[PDB]
């Protein structure tokens, strides 16, 4: 199933998450790409950031030319990394995934964050200039649609409100699981045509740079293993499968095989009313991303949500 966006393209809503650590060679992005394409993903999410466009643009042109796929099949997005967002450094980024990635056009493009950096130290950016410089990106054809990641309901309005605004961004991308459920934002989001993506949907990848160890895991959560029992799944597939029946885009990032293919199964059921208010019931503002290095920051997107 696919959701159509408030500037009329069409984006699915199952998302394959490509980030790995530097500890992964940078080969396995090639081959777990491939093999969510084989599985049934049609939606895969990378940045500039993540250090694997080659590879994961490479593995759509390999399934684009064994004839498993057409270019229009595959819905792919980018992101603009924070020292980029000074609008004369817009195109020019955006340019740069493209040919890392050996592609004509992406079909989303992001502003990653809105914690700006100098092109740990932070600068001052008007996001409304930078936003322009997405609005030419559209324009262009580099980006068939174009959005925000990590931001709040301010700060989106910042951009909803804007003196000649073009194009309203068609998603924002944020952290969103049973623990940190973004409900406020959901419905902030829906009132306008925007589309909610979540990542960490599986709890994130608990990487020790940002994520405290001594978080709860959320897969090892009592509740979830309690509806994974009921319905015959795993807890992986209850918390994506949540996210579906709320109105959210989620993604999923594996590099094992087998969980590749067992997430599409996320297709396969259906939570009842009373499974989704237990999964609601779950949720104690636990952003497992909470590090020095954004807290401090003066666009701190959890700064806001009291
Ligand atoms: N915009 C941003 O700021 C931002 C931030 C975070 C993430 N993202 C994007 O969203 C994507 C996903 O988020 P994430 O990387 O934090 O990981 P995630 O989707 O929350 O996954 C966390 C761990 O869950 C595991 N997993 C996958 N399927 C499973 C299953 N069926 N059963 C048990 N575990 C399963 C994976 O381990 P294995 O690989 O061993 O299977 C993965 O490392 C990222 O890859 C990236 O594309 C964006
Ligand atoms: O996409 C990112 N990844 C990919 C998922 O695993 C590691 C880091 N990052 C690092 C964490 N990032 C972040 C920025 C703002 C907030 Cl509020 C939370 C996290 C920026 C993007």
């Amino acid at each position: 199933q696919c959701v159509k966006l408030n500037d009329g393209h069409f984006m699915p809503v199952l998302g394959f998450g490509t980030y790995a650590p530097p500890e992964v060679p940078r080969s396995k992005a090639l081959e777990v790409t491939k093999l969510a394409i084989e599985a049934g993903f049609r939606h895969i999410d990378s940045a500039h950031l993540y250090n694997n466009e080659e590879q994961v643009g490479l593995a759509i042109r390999s399934k684009i030319a064994d004839g498993s796929v057409k270019r229009e099949d595959i819905f792919y997005t980018s992101k603009l990394w924070s020292t980029f967002h000074r609008p004369e450094l817009v195109r020019p980024a955006l340019e740069n995934s493209l040919k890392k990635a050996q592609l004509d056009y992406v079909d989303l493009y992001l502003i990653h964050s809105p914690m700006s950096l100098k092109p740990v130290i932070f600068d001052i950016v008007d996001l409304c200039t930078t936003w322009e410089a997405m609005e030419k990106c559209k324009d262009a054809g580099l980006a068939k649609s174009i959005g925000v990641s990590n931001f709040n309901r301010r700060q989106l309005e910042m951009i909803l409100n804007k003196p000649g605004l073009k194009y309203k961004p068609v998603c924002n991308q944020v952290e969103c699981h049973p623990y940190f459920n973004r409900s406020k934002l959901l419905d902030f989001c829906k009132s306008k045509d925007i589309v909610l993506v979540a990542y960490s949907a599986l709890g994130s990848q608990r990487d020790k740079r940002w994520v405290d160890p001594n978080s709860p895991v959320l897969l090892e959560d009592p509740v979830l293993c309690a509806l994974a029992k009921k319905h015959k799944r795993t807890p992986a597939l209850i918390a994506l499968r949540y996210q579906l029946q709320r109105g959210v885009v989620v993604l999923a990032k594996s590099y094992n095989e087998q969980r590749i293919r067992q997430n599409v199964q996320v297709f396969e059921f259906q939570l009842t009313a009373e499974d989704m208010k237990a999964i609601d019931g779950l949720d104690r503002n636990l952003h497992y991303f909470n590090s020095d290095s954004f807290a401090s920051h003066p666009n701190y997107p959890y700064s806001d949500e009291y």
